[PDB]
């Protein structure tokens, strides 16, 4: 047999997500179906579908109010939070109380819903989950995640609901810096004491956090920096001395066409990017305006006037991190760039500049440093099962065969397709009486291409699948089940089976131990029992190895 | 060293268990092997084993007659009591007749045999502290239980029997109520008399009380509500409204067969927990009778309906609590739901029109409040030996490693393993006598796993354990042949030492003293003698503090 199911490391942002996996000696980032290695916390809700990163990004100016972003300000915090209100006049989309519980209220296929910030934040992670699966060839649920590290005991917590929704485990929530620093081993490489500063400049925050790691534990010391002051900042400057230069050129104004605007938003983002590797950085638009086409430039030190305050302004929460440790400049011990930011050489001078000209940690991708260290992490509680004695009889070979048909979600679904389909179940059913196992689950594909909406199929198409010995592709089946109805009891009895097959037994045992409660199995029952001394020997060493780094 | 052991709180309750700790600041509710932060009420005898929890309610369809449940309702009362009677009527195991004592009579592996109701809630109690001990990674002895406020000196000297049967040390029996107004620290915040009302909803049982606290004392001044009004009500409502809709869709009558009713009840148990945080849920069966699968939706809407008379009835005794404490709507301060029906929309609406859209102190889990004050008061209580000049020589470090290899007390022990076994205890006595501690712990792991029965087994082995400064995995051992034969008097001379290795004094002198009336030793004479001033100093300073709050 190959590898057990990797765990995935997940950075979910306030304006990307990014998530990365460990195997092989290393760390993977892995690329969305896009193509690009981070993925932009966004969701949009239309006439017909729901998007989720970049196409969601990308239609906002087409969508601007039922396109969701920000969710992870929103997220843990009461309706009645001055810092929720003080937000609630820069976004476009609706934000509504329900109980001092805030919910982001939008359109969607010609009904009004509302969404918490969990089930927004849920629908990015399900994203990076799913881009993950595409990658690894088989369905992932433990996972770790990251919050910042000023997050109270509520804001964990929705962070973690979050991720239950989207159907993970999640194994622990851990500090972004933190993150960050087990990246750079900055734990496992050091014998003594060492102090350390995250410098954190992302797309909508700043974060200044400094750590002292003895004996491999880490410890916050101080915590700063501006919870509106990032990357979409500095792009409203460009935007700003564009429009400018537009009525001056031009003569003519563009502010109330907000589709004008994005399009020059978008070219901007893009710009700023080049702005990082070259000194000159040009920018074309067809039809701006009315007719009219953009064609113009501008310079890195030209960029860097525009956001002069801006950038300055990232040392006074330097300055304020050392002041709460009770630190000088000069002993901080290992300097870390992390935030997509970061990669502005201006931004990278400065800070340079206040540590004279002293080195900083950059090798590893600064957007992808805090998934990475996360990806780490996920890896060593997985490995924690490698120092128990585990019998895995009864455990066969992972099956790698392409994903099968799946539903469609939001196609048509016509009276006469409820029937058609309804029919195929009857007569699949007859090839698993007979004993004809791929008939069955070929006419169940029909049933599932037909009516992609009916949790009982799928179901039942893994139960098959489990006879056939393929967990993964069953897996995959009550996975999407569950999506449809929680509360079925089926799915939870045949994914049980297909983890037990598989070795994953914690998996195993919570499922089993819900389908024994929702419906009693005789046999599930007895799966049960014969999966609990694995999972809570294992449950047990985790646990342990936890607090002793509660330490 | 580590945190001493800490002292759990437990919630026995009518239809639901639950325990918590208090530690680093906070409690932790803790959850089960299964998952769940709460454990049903009820203990399964069968052919082969004894059930406790989840797998006891999960399997009742099957053995309906030897699935014990709410042994609360019986526990502290006489056969001859007309509730007792009354309540007879609707459970479908035996009650019989023991000298005007109730016992429940039951088939436990093909012969009959009885139980107190503290015997049957003793067996729930000691599944809590098993629960507790897996999280903890160490054995608890120290409990806080909680009872209604309208139990008598009987019942709460049953429910402290029950404890001691479990092997807790009861530190205090505290009303429900009380237990979660110290959850929302409503004795320590402060500062002036607050009137308090305690709106409980739970499983069978619907509890108001109102209580006044000055100066941090709880005095009860009203109790009402419904002994028989509880959520297990509404599944009847749910469970009556769906066969009846079977009838009318499907053309079959389902009463009969019990198997069918069940796996319709608790498909109706989840329904109704989903319709507290959806407007509608969803019900699916895969073949409930005779081949036909039930796929049916409710909505939130209709449920209210169908409890519509039971939903409105909580507000009477409400009504009446006022009317025996003398005061007025207007004059309660503080307003908290507890238990988990209070989950439900319709009856958080009722009740907060009642006191005219006043906020209800819900953010404790209300099905979990109970627990969590029970945990605060049991955090006190041991934290009092703080106050106290305690020398702490000869303590040692709490051994952490991972619970060794028990027995499985329902396991067939052939004739040959009796030998075998035997011969082993004989080879270890060697290594003992010899000098090879961990051989002699290897070769009494051989001799339990091959006869898990015989008691000096693990007293023996505990011995060893001492002498190795484990003292936990010791106390493990004793705890086991206590239960087997409480009669021994080694266990209780090792669990001595043992406990006194860690500072343990009050549980020290009791089992110090206990082993030398069985069966006098010099040694544990001296040790309790060494033992006694620090118990005694301890003991003394609780009994203060209670006397002090008794008042
Ligand atoms: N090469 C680059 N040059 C300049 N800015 C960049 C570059 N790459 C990313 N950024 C900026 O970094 C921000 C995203 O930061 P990142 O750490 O990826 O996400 P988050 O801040 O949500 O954690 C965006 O504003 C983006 O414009
Ligand atoms: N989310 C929920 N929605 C509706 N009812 C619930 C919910 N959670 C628990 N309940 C109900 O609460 C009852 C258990 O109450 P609880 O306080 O936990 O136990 P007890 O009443 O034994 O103290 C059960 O009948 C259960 O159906
Ligand atoms: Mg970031
Ligand atoms: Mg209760």
């Amino acid at each position: 047999f190959m590898a057990k199911a990797a765990a995935i490391g997940i950075d979910l942002g306030t304006t990307y997500s990014c998530v990365g996996v460990f195997q092989h000696g290393k760390v993977e980032i892995i690329a969305n179906d896009q193509g690009n290695r981070t993925t932009p916390s966004y969701v949009a809700f239309t006439d017909t579908e729901r998007l989720i990163g970049d196409a969601a990004k990308n239609q906002v100016a087409l969508n601007p109010q039922n396109t969701v972003f920000d969710a992870k300000r929103l997220i843990g915090r009461k309706f009645g939070d001055p810092v929720v209100q003080s937000d609630m006049k820069h976004w476009p989309f609706q934000v509504i109380n329900d109980g001092d519980k805030p919910k982001v209220q939008v359109s969607y296929k010609g009904e009004t819903k509302a969404f918490y910030p969990e089930e927004i934040s849920s629908m990015v992670l399900t994203k990076m989950k799913e881009i993950a699966e595409a990658y690894l060839g088989y369905p992932v649920t433990n996972a770790v995640i990251t919050v910042p590290a000023y997050f109270n005991d509520s804001q964990r917590q929705a962070t973690k609901d979050a991720g239950v929704i989207a159907g993970l485990n999640v194994l622990r929530i851990i500090n972004e810096p933190t993150a960050a620093a087990i990246a750079y081993g900055l734990d496992r490489t050091g014998k003594g004491e060492r102090n350390v500063l995250i410098f954190d400049l992302g797309g909508g925050t700043f974060d200044v956090s400094i750590l002292t790691i003895d004996d491999g534990i880490f410890e916050v010391k101080a915590t700063a920096g501006d919870t509106h002051l990032g990357g979409e900042d500095f792009d409203n400057r460009l935007v700003n001395h564009f429009v400018e230069e537009f009525k001056r050129k031009h003569k003519k104004d563009i502010s109330q066409n907000k589709r004008a605007v994005r399009r020059l938003r978008t070219a901007c983002e893009r710009a700023k990017r080049t702005l990082s590797s070259s000194t000159q950085a040009s920018l074309e638009i067809d039809s701006l305006f009315e007719g009219i086409d953009f064609y113009t430039s501008i310079t890195r030190a030209r960029f860097e006037e525009l956001c002069s305050d801006l950038f300055r302004s990232t040392l006074e929460p330097v300055e304020k991190a050392l002041r709460d440790a009770k630190l000088d400049k000069a002993q901080i011990h290992d300097l870390v760039l992390v935030g997509g930011s970061t990669r502005i050489p201006k931004v990278q001078k400065l800070l340079q500049d206040f540590f004279n000209g002293r080195d900083l940690n950059k090798s590893i991708n600064p957007d992808e440093a805090v998934a990475y260290g996360a990806a780490v992490q996920a890896a060593i509680l997985m490995g924690l099962e490698s120092d128990l004695e585990i019998d895995n009889e009864g455990v066969i070979e992972a099956d790698t065969d392409a994903p099968q048909e799946m539903g469609d979600e939001n196609a048509e679904i016509t009276e006469a397709m409820m029937d058609e389909a309804n029919e195929k179940k009857g007569a699949a059913i007859d090839a698993l009486n007979d004993g004809e196992l791929q008939k069955a689950i070929d006419l169940f594909t029909d049933a599932i291409k037909l009516n992609p909406r009916l949790a009982i199929l799928y179901a039942k198409r893994a139960s098959v699948f489990v006879k056939l010995q393929k967990p993964n592709a069953a897996i995959r089946d009550c996975d999407r089940a569950i999506e449809i109805n929680p509360d079925s009891a089926q799915p939870y009895k045949w994914r049980g089976k297909a983890h037990r097959l598989l070795g994953h037994w914690e998996e195993a045992a919570r499922d089993l131990a819900l389908a024994c409660k929702l419906d009693y199995d005789e046999d599930a029952s007895a799966m049960l029992r014969e999966v609990q001394p694995r999972a809570q020997k294992i449950a047990e060493h985790r646990r342990k190895y936890e607090r002793k780094r509660e330490e």
